């Protein structure tokens, strides 16, 4: 029966590749996973992000030893944010962000990063993909979702006319 | 005739003044990155008033309409940046949008005409208090946008 080493992982878009961006999450063979992130304010630590989900994939083993790795969806379960201290950088708020591999969104949550929250999201998004594996071949990097943690400085403004009669 | 002063200001970074009595006027503001300023952005435009004097002491102040004129970015450190200028109306409408990283210098023309059609009869010592004529945002994103990226070895 399969011999599959399965993991996933975030990669930033740079380009870059040099490989210092690159956070292994942690996983299970059955697909479940967890990406934690610290979140900088940037004099320190003001919280951590949780992200959760589930790869449902499945293999097949053939007789030569190759196996056929069925990638079918994947579904996020929940995000959390554990605030930890008081943002420093006090007018930035923080955006997250999930989307499909394709550009479109599929969760937005915009906070100041001072209280802390879960969002449930069960979201399952569709892959469909088959990688034919013969012995040491790698499906190599196959994007499942995108990512967003944005810092947003909003200086929000207006014009303002004044008239005074002086005499 | 008229004895009536003008001023236009910013409030919610907005500096305020230049300011002449005709009503043209420049907005000036820092882009700021950690504390070694990146560059200087700069709104120019003007009201447009006029004045009617009245037999008593008394004057109307007529509004008439706000022209922007340009925004003008000057890059003076070089260098994952998202800046947007935006103007809006003082109804919320975009009227100029620009989208920049912030390491070229340029300058856009709006050439935009906001009607107001406002109007202050103002007795002796009588003031319009502050009259919102258009909205800015001088936004700025930094961004951290990746993958997910799941990858499957055949350990045979």
């Amino acid at each position: 029966g399969p011999n599959v080493a399965f993991d996933i992982k975030a990669q930033a878009k740079g380009v870059a590749e040099y490989g210092n961006s690159i956070m292994t999450a942690k996983t299970k063979p059955d697909g479940s996973f967890e990406f934690n992130h610290d979140m900088i304010d940037g004099v320190k630590t003001i919280g951590y992000g949780k992200l959760t989900g589930k790869v449902n994939h499945h293999y097949v083993a053939n007789k030569d030893g190759s196996v056929t790795a069925f990638v079918d969806s994947v579904t996020l379960y929940k995000y959390e944010y554990r605030n930890v201290a008081q943002n420093a950088a006090v007018n930035q708020n923080i955006v997250f962000r999930v989307l499909t591999k394709d550009g479109r969104p599929i969760f937005e949550k915009a906070h100041n990063g001072n209280k802390t929250f879960a969002e449930t999201l069960n979201k399952t998004l569709q892959l469909n993909l088959k990688y034919e594996l013969k012995p040491h071949a790698s499906s190599g990097n196959v994007e499942v979702f995108k990512i967003h943690d944005d810092w947003v400085h909003d200086t929000h403004g207006s014009a303002l006319v004044s008239y005074v009669n002086n005499n």
